[PDB]
């Protein structure tokens, strides 16, 4: 019975993902292409947006343990998220449409994604090592939806645009998203009934329910207002620094400074990641040109969950049987590295005024293996020495926005439309990106002897 409890939940998951990359991979090219926003600012607001995706779960997941039920929770962020899409469907107006919309989306996924997760952990089975086995089909959940959604999504956008100008265009293509939304929750969530926390208050019901327009609200000025995302990100910022700064004040140490070396490389980690959904993202798009009528920019977002489905079963076959197994965070960053100098050589070989087609495939391929090698990322880990629920977490939610800061170093001015010159700007970036990385290759290998002193 347990299997069955595991495919429902894990169904929900696969169309929720496949909404919401759906809407990632697209909603940067919709700030630049169809609304007017410079790559500066598309960078900055999408990564703040981002930023607060990754730290909604905070709050939601106790909502769901706490306040009201955890599959209740978890059905109502995912009609937040539903009515999310849907506020993304409507044309143009007021630009605070789709800040809102953003918001929604924000408040939908802290309502869903630690909830649906927390399930999971639960039911199939509870308390064994099944439950890390898995993790890892749930894992693969994301990546088989993610990807018809980050395939069909931009082909939809392409498509309607041809036949009917702007409206729906993209629109359509956010309507894609809704409706993945309802044919998870629409029926995977109501087939079955599994055991959750709580099993509703009307007075904590209601209290949620106004609390959370209210985050709507709040996140919608965050993202309008680019320096106010600024200044809360710098607040987050000397929050998570203090934080540390208490906790380190002999054999303590030993744990705590590896612990603050591991969070900062976790940072590190989700710069070079953000930059695939931004800089590299717009790269693609100042070459639309494929040769692996199809096939659209947005669509070489596509590659990460197809590289992942593809590379898992071959890092699962282990001729292995041991103990500090963190040089994998440097080997992850040494295989980020090539892979942004493929995006470095780019410039040199293949080029056509602006090509090199393959460069997105095989990059992509680097930066999934990367992200599959850096799988151990649990707050636990670092937490060798507990105030890492929170500083580690919201500081892993700042590296989100600091992804767009690094891919604003790549920001093309909108005058310049020639793709001779804006190749080397991206290159500059990539080159620049991938000597960092190996920066932080050696970094993770200097701390691993504090790793070796502690056990
Ligand atoms: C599909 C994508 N590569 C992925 O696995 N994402 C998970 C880490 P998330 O959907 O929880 O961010
Ligand atoms: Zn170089």
């Amino acid at each position: 019975s347990k299997t069955h409890s595991f495919m429902t939940v894990s169904l929900i998951e696969l169309w929720e993902r496949f909404g919401y990359y759906g809407m990632q991979a697209l909603i940067v090219y919709f700030m630049v292409q169809r609304l007017g926003f410079d790559d500066s600012r598309a960078n900055l607001v999408w990564s703040a947006c981002a930023a607060l995706i990754y730290v909604s779960p905070a709050i939601g997941g106790w909502v769901g343990d706490k306040i009201l039920g955890t599959k209740r929770t978890m059905l109502l962020g995912a009609g937040i998220l539903s009515v999310g899409y849907a506020l993304m469907t409507v044309p143009t107006e007021n630009t605070w449409f789709m800040f809102s919309a953003l918001g929604v989306i924000v408040v939908g996924n802290g309502l869903f994604k630690p909830n649906a997760g927390n399930l999971v952990r639960k039911i199939y089975e509870g308390d064994d090592s099944k439950i890390d086995s898995a993790f890892t089909i749930y894992y693969m959940a994301v990546n088989v939806g993610s990807t018809f959604s980050m395939l069909l999504t931009p082909w939809i956008k392409d498509y309607v645009n041809a036949q009917y100008g702007n409206e729906f265009g993209w629109h359509a293509a956010f309507a894609v998203c809704c409706v993945g939304i309802l044919v998870g929750l629409g029926n995977y969530a109501l087939m079955h009934k599994s055991l959750a926390n709580y099993g509703v208050n009307k007075k904590s019901l209601a209290i949620v329910l106004a609390l959370a327009a209210l985050s709507v609200v709040a996140s919608a000025i965050i993202l309008e207002y680019e320096d106010v995302a600024r200044v809360f990100v710098y607040a987050a910022g000397v929050a998570v620094l203090g934080i540390f700064f208490h906790l380190i004040r002999p054999s303590e140490r030993a744990g705590l400074i590896a612990a603050l070396i591991l969070t900062v490389q976790t940072v590190f980690f989700f710069i070079f990641y953000q930059q695939m959904s931004t800089s590299l993202a717009l790269f693609a798009l100042r070459n639309v040109d494929w040769d692996f009528w199809t096939w659209s920019p947005a669509q070489f977002q596509a590659l990460n969950p197809i590289w992942i489905m593809v590379l898992s079963p071959v890092l699962a076959w282990s001729y292995s049987w041991d103990f500090s197994i963190a040089a994998k965070f440097a080997l992850g960053f040494a295989v980020v590295a090539i892979g942004f100098f493929i995006y470095g050589f780019a410039g040199q070989f293949a080029v056509n005024g602006k090509t090199s087609s393959w460069v997105m495939i095989w990059g992509y391929a680097s930066y999934s293996l990367g992200e599959l090698l850096v799988s151990g990322l649990g707050l636990a880990m670092i937490a060798r020495y507990g105030f890492m629920m929170g500083a580690y977490f919201v500081a892993s939610g700042i590296s989100q926005y600091l992804g767009g800061v690094v891919a604003n170093f790549a920001s093309v001015p909108q005058d310049l439309v020639d793709p001779l010159q804006t190749l080397p700007v991206y290159t500059n970036l990539f080159n620049k990106l991938g000597v960092a990385a190996v920066v932080c290759t050696i970094i993770a290998l200097a701390v691993l002897p504090l790793m070796r002193r502690l056990t």
